[PDB]
C-alpha cells in the first residue's frame, strides 16, 4: 500500500470555521419569522482529513452534524449531513469563489426531499454570516439566516 498523503490545502478553506460560535438564528420559512440562539462547534475529525460542524439548536430540540472534506478525486469539497430526527444529506462544493463559500445538495426532511444551499461569506475573522436557501419550483426561497460570533 502507498504513503499516507497530507491534509489537502483545500482543508485551510475551512478554518475559518473552527472554534466555538454563539449563533442568531433567524428562520425565514415560518410564517412567523422565528429569530432565536443557538451554538455550535467545528473540530477536526480523521486527523484534520474531515471537519465536524456541529449545531446544537435549543427550543425546536434539534442537534446537527456535517462532516465536510475535501475530495482529491472529485475535486471539491464533499459533505454529509445528519440530525437526531432522522434527517440526512448530502452537500458538495467547490470552494471559495468570489468572497462566497456555497455548499448545494439535498436533504430528507420531514417526509420529503428538497433541494438546499448554504451560502457562507465571512464578515470579520469572528463574525460569520450563512444564508441557507431550499429550491422551490425553479427558484430559491430564503431558508434562513444565521450570524456566528466567536465565543
Amino acid at each position: 500500500f502507498p504513503g499516507r498523503p497530507d491534509v489537502a490545502v483545500e482543508m485551510r478553506q475551512l478554518d475559518f470555521l473552527l472554534g466555538d460560535f454563539r449563533i442568531e438564528y433567524t428562520n425565514l420559512t415560518t410564517e412567523t419569522v422565528t429569530t432565536g440562539e443557538a451554538t455550535c462547534s467545528t473540530r477536526p475529525l480523521a486527523d484534520g482529513r474531515f471537519y465536524e460542524l456541529t449545531q446544537r439548536v435549543p427550543v425546536p430540540g434539534l442537534v446537527a452534524t456535517w462532516l465536510i472534506g475535501w475530495s482529491d478525486v472529485d475535486n471539491r469539497f464533499v459533505s454529509f449531513y445528519y440530525d437526531d430526527w432522522g434527517h440526512h444529506g448530502r452537500f458538495t462544493g467547490p470552494g471559495w469563489v468570489d468572497g462566497h463559500f456555497k455548499l448545494t445538495g439535498d436533504s430528507a426532511v420531514f417526509g420529503a426531499r428538497h433541494g438546499f444551499v448554504e451560502d457562507f461569506e465571512i464578515v470579520d475573522s469572528d463574525h460569520l454570516v450563512k444564508h441557507g436557501f431550499v429550491v422551490v419550483g425553479d427558484d430559491l426561497v430564503p431558508g434562513d439566516i444565521l450570524h456566528f460570533h466567536r465565543i
